[PDB]
């Protein structure tokens, strides 16, 4: 569309529908995760977002990028530690796998963040406001699935403390998105840039989907 937050919405309909639908997704909303799946994908989000959030801090006063600074209410690399702590012990560090396609994803990141400041706003666009979204129906059928503490140890990734309204709040976003100036060839890169971001995701999926039925 016009806009780029409908842009985005648009472009990136079909590999969602394809992201929530790959084998692993399916499984995890049928509620057939097993604990070492469901470790295996919390591992690589961290280094994901510890990658994003990396560049995030880099580009957090550039015009391309800085309207969407939301250090308090959205950063997840704290959150993931909490839950590395409690998934892999005291010296998850050196115990948390990294998977080919989480550097592969990571890679992306960082020539972004380095190179293509002006695209990160599609990754973080794309896991953001899915963390908003399906994240947050996701976290409850790990609840019944995992059986975790009801204190929320294990699952402080898919907790937001600050954002009582995720609804309101992603709204809010879009209209921080349709804030951003650049050119109508700008937009469309970034379009497509989103793509890729739901693509890394989705062969992220099928990586760890592979290394379960191992
Ligand atoms: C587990 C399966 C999933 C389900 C059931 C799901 C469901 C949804 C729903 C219902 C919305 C619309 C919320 C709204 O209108 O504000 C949404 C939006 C979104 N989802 Fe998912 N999702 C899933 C997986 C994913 C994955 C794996 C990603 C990214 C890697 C993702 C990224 C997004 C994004 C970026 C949006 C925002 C779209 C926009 O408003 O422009 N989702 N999702």
């Amino acid at each position: 569309s016009q806009d780029l937050s409908e842009a985005l919405k648009e472009a990136t309909k079909e590999v969602h529908i394809r992201a929530e639908n790959s084998e692993f997704m399916r499984n995890f909303q049928k509620g057939q995760v097993s604990r070492e799946g469901f470790k295996l994908v919390m591992a690589s989000l961290y280094h994901i977002y510890t990658a994003l959030e990396e560049e995030i801090e880099r580009n957090k006063q550039n015009p391309v990028y800085a309207p969407l600074y939301f250090p308090e209410e959205l950063h997840r690399r704290a959150a993931l530690e909490q839950d590395m702590a409690f998934w892999y012990g005291p010296h998850w560090q050196e115990a948390i796998p990294y998977t080919p396609a989480t550097q592969h994803y990571v890679k992306r990141l960082h020539e972004v963040g380095g190179t293509h400041p002006e695209l990160l706003v599609a990754h973080a666009y794309t896991r953001y406001l899915g963390d908003l979204s399906g994240g947050q129906v996701l976290k409850k059928i790990a609840q019944k699935a995992m059986a975790l503490p009801s204190s929320g140890e294990g699952l402080a990734f898919f907790t937001f403390p600050s954002i009582d309204n995720p609804t309101k709040f992603k709204q809010l976003y879009r209209a921080r998105m349709n804030t951003l100036e650049m050119t109508p060839e700008v937009k469309h890169r970034v379009t497509e840039e989103a793509k890729t971001a739901f693509l890394l995701n989705i062969e992220l999926f099928e990586e760890l989907q592979a290394l379960l039925t191992e």
